[PDB]
């Protein structure tokens, strides 16, 4: 069956991701977003500024423990909240319908991550997309992960 998923990498300096996040979920505007970021560090942080902001969010990582995590989840697949934001160990397993827009905050080191994560996005009709941020210093990354899954992802700015 058919994937539909754009995909599209954004150069951003590192302390500028956050800028570039609040810009991306205006003119997204997704029902249902997943920002993956590499630490639990990263995922806290990122969490309580946009807490403060007021976007109704939630995360998930492993410093949780299982139950927590799991209601979590749950939350999100009753649509009670637009945003996760969450380490890898959220798409393990991960069965939630659909998922409109994933954004790697942070590439995936590790390409097979980049496909994990795109895991409930574009499925069955659902039109998908897939963000990236990328600092100047992983270009090697980012070529990895093109190599692997067969294709040169789209430059887009702003």
């Amino acid at each position: 069956t058919t994937r539909n998923i754009e995909h599209a990498v954004i150069q951003v300096r590192e302390e500028n991701k956050f800028s570039l996040l609040k810009d991306v979920l205006m003119t997204e505007n997704p029902d249902s977003c997943i920002i993956f970021c590499r630490t639990k560090e990263h995922v806290n942080q990122l969490t309580d500024e946009l807490d403060d902001l007021g976007y109704p969010c939630d995360k998930i990582h492993g410093g949780m423990i299982q139950e927590d995590r799991f209601d979590v989840m749950n939350e999100f697949k009753r649509g009670e909240y637009r945003y996760l934001v969450a380490t890898d160990v959220a798409a393990r397993g991960i069965d939630i319908e659909n998922i409109s827009l994933v954004i790697n905050y942070d590439l995936p080191l590790e390409k097979e991550s980049y496909v994990h994560r795109t895991g409930r996005t574009g499925r069955a009709g659902n039109k998908g997309k897939a963000i990236s941020f990328v600092t100047a210093f992983e270009k090697r990354f980012l070529a990895d992960i093109e190599e692997y899954i067969g294709f040169e992802i789209q430059k887009i700015e702003a």
